[PDB]
């Protein structure tokens, strides 16, 4: 009946599988010059051509990584009320070169001289390159992911459902691309070989659009809603009556989705908290060596993550598209989420677990291991002990994180798509900051549950603790809002 | 509008403020009876009129429970198929009475020589005792709870809902009452006086309802529907057609709520497991005393649940009957035993910490403490660390405990009820069976979780986390249950 209808609809792509998989290339380069630069930034600033101290490196990056969410609301406003999103995405993947090209010419010895040769050794060079390359990704990612649903968007709302389950793939495929190659010859080759890698991946990724430009499903840009809802919107937020034709209902959309957003800030607090401290945790646990080029990248541990995701997409696709739609079970955007904060929950406890584990094991005995070039002290407790975490979060990023896009992909008028993701991203910006704030709350004296790289002082398993606390009541507060939204 | 008049009928009692407060009562004196005999039924059994081994004792106790288990579906089905609901409540009270009076004389020592004078001291009186006592347990609790909702059904679905919340509390109350005054007569001032009291509670109860039987409301026993789903159930399990009038709808409705009964077996098999164990951690911590009659019951320690549920009771009441109402959160039975296993897990979690804690506090120091006649090894961790725990489990079963008795009594036949009771209160005594088997599991020498009254080195935080792991699950398949189920 109805089911048999949807599980026909999920038989989506069929006749468009080039237009999309132009897309999931491109998101796939752009992923991964994405991780080639912010996997070694630190080391390439604080190594032999640039003399920056530590502080100001990560000063740096954070610098980077917080313009990257900053310019999303303002990428998506452009790439709706002024140009196209082909064209504003064309034209943020050719800022995106062209600050991807500064960086190998400071690597290379020859070429540093013309750029800086006469604090900080190249600060403008540097900060230029950084800007235009965070603003490219902002502008990439608050447009590359509405575009590629426009295209399975007829098919109803499961071939969007699907595109962005391979969106996700294609993702996760371009981060272990990057940090496991890309980083590897980044700290054992060379640096400029390292850097023109995911240089040639973003021209690449330029060129498959101007090839795909054919294929393509395009949308004709409209700024006067944009100044309607924004110039005359202090005129009124509802009961618009004669005055205005139906921009009273998109403006009801978004003083109803601005909630939503609203209540998601805790769960990118912990899911970033989660991406440092399980590192953290992994640095300091036995890690079996490979060979007899030397010290793997501290990148690789990252790669844990995404190693399970791929694994689980395919997978999951099948036994979710079929199993979970004849049942009709867990059909909303909203419920998948907090499935998804729900294991976040689980995966936080399993953590704090391991580490109580871990800290009552290193009292006994302590081993050295090389890391990149610092050594780490680490318990006896073999590493892949931490699998049991991954996967937890890994069902969350298979939950949470693909429903979150579904959510504000379909749940966004359609005159300000790629505007709802810019806010979207530039929450999840917010989320990540305050996190940081968090860790840096629970480092205080009077505290100290992180007052010192050695962790082996520092209480992990109470911060573990503490962020399962946090994602519980984000689990009940977002399960109140989007009852209340419903 | 529909809420309006929703908290209208929240307005309920009203008129029947006789009939119910009766009931109330009842249940409290049986309660306070039932909790009066198991609380020192081992220490009876292990001391001077009777010299049974600890493994005896413990044996007695648990047919004794069993029993109270057992005997309620047919207990239910007696009540419904041959008597009705008030003549069958009043020949159980006066069945536990008579086996209530038992133990009384054989406390006495000038009394003792009449009945057993003349391996096990007096196993043939005590048996007979705790047989008739176990079927008017089993009997009056198949049938009380039906019977009090029968006056508030009236009301609509709302009376019923607030009435199963004064009923817990009552429970709670006479808990309260025979674990804080009776338990501590019984180990202090003597056997005999503290038998008595619960004797005279059951003879109170039996008096309550002779004064209340111009108030209640009754109806007409019908064996009929029970022969005729009974004995020509194996000619069909639907599609009756042209034979059969209605019954076929009840049949459906057996079958249909069959598997949410079953699903329920993990909850119990957690919620036993973490009675009996709560305590075990309690005997083992810093506990302080009360004065400068000596060594307070350990029967007290389980007060502490319920110390918390009388003050939950009203308080969320009030917080809930408007607050969940106008905004329409939680209204149906089953997700708030959704809501309950969560916040039991979350208990789970939290006693695992505290016993990691406690193990990791023991190896430094430890102390004697006094508990009864038996001196208990505690780490100098205060007691009232264990309150987070039990708060997390008092709105469980603030949540889960009474909505399932709300899911007992609606969701079942007309003509069945007090026989689904039955059901419901026999599946609450096999997944306590199923609890006492995993906890004889984890103590084999393979695991040796439980190996060896010192838990110093058991590792309960182990056992802890299992439970946890266990009721996750179990919240997982009866969320997919309940949502197949509605
Ligand atoms: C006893 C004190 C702590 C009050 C507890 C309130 C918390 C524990 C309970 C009470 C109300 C509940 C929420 C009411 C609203 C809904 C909508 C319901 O359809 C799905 C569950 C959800 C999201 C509930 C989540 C849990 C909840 C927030
Ligand atoms: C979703 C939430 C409720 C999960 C529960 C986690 C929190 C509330 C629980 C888990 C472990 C619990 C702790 C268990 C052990 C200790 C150590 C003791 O020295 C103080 C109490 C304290 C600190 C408890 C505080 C509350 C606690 C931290
Ligand atoms: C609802 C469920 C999933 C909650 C998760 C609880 C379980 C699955 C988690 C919590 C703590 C985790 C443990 C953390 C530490 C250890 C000790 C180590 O020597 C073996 C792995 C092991 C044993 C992990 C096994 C899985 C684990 C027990
Ligand atoms: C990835 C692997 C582990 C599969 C995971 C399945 C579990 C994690 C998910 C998938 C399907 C989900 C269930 C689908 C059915 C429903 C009905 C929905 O309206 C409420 C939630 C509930 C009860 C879901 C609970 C969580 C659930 C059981
Ligand atoms: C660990 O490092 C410390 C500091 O250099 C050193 O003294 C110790 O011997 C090392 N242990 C091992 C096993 O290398
Ligand atoms: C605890 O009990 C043991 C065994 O009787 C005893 O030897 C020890 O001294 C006791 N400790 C204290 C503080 O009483």
């Amino acid at each position: 009946r109805r089911a048999a209808a949807a599980a026909a609809a999920a038989g989506a792509f069929a006749g468009r599988r080039a237009a999309c998989g132009a897309v999931l290339l491109t998101e796939l380069l752009e992923r991964a010059a994405f991780y080639g630069i912010t996997s070694n930034l630190v080391l390439f600033l604080n190594g032999a051509p640039f003399c920056w101290e530590g502080a100001q490196a990560s000063e740096a990056l954070l610098l980077f990584m917080g313009l990257t969410y900053l310019g999303s609301p303002f990428g998506g406003w452009l790439a709706d009320a002024r140009l196209g999103r082909a064209r504003a995405i064309l034209l943020s993947l050719a800022l995106y070169l062209l600050g991807m090209l500064a960086f190998p010419l400071l690597a290379a010895p020859a070429t540093r001289a013309a750029l800086c040769g006469s604090a900080r050794c190249c600060s403008p060079a540097t900060f230029a390159g950084l800007v235009l390359v965070g603003l490219g990704v902002a502008t990439v990612k608050a447009n590359i992911t509405p575009f590629g649903a426009d295209q399975v968007k007829d098919r109803g709302p499961e071939a969007t459902r699907r595109f962005f389950n391979w969106f996700y793939w294609s993702i996760n495929l371009g981060a272990i691309l990057s940090l496991g190659g890309i980083a590897y010859i980044q700290q054992n080759v060379s640096f400029v070989t390292g850097y023109a890698i995911p240089t040639v991946c973003v021209g690449l990724a330029f060129v498959v659009f101007l090839c795909g430009q054919s294929v393509f499903i395009t949308k004709p840009p409209d700024g006067s809603a944009f100044t309607d809802m924004f110039k005359i919107l202090t005129y009124s937020m509802s009961h618009g009556g004669p005055f205005t034709e139906e921009k009273v209902e998109d403006v009801k959309a978004l003083v109803k989705i601005v909630p939503v957003f609203l209540a998601l800030i805790p769960y990118w607090t912990v899911y970033f908290q989660m991406q440092t401290t399980y590192v953290l945790q992994s640095l300091h646990l036995r890690i079996p060596e490979i060979s007899n080029p030397h010290t793997l990248p501290a990148a690789w541990l990252t790669m844990f993550d995404a190693v399970l995701i791929l694994l689980l997409i395919p997978l999951k696709d099948k036994l979710v598209d079929p199993i979970l739609r004849r049942h009709g079970l867990l059909p909303s955007s909203l419920k998948r989420i907090a499935v998804g904060m729900f294991f976040v929950m689980c995966s936080a406890f399993a953590a704090g677990i391991l580490e109580s584990k871990r800290l009552n094991l290193v009292k006994e005995k302590t081993i050295n291991q090389t890391i990149g070039n610092v050594v780490y002290h680490a318990a006896d407790l073999s590493l892949w002990w931490q699998v049991p975490q991954y996967l937890l979060i890994g069902i969350s990023e298979i939950f949470a994180s693909i429903a979150g896009l579904e959510f504000a992909y379909s749940a966004a008028p359609k005159s300000m798509q790629s505007a709802i993701m810019g806010l979207f991203f530039f929450f999840s910006g917010v989320g990540s900051f305050v996190g940081s704030g968090l860790l840096a709350l629970v480092s205080i004296k009077a505290i100290g549950w992180m007052s010192s790289g050695n962790i082996n002082g520092c209480y992990l398993n109470y911060y573990f603790f503490l962020l399962a606390a946090i994602q519980g009541a984000t689990l009940l507060l977002f399960l109140i809002i989007s009852v209340k939204y419903d």
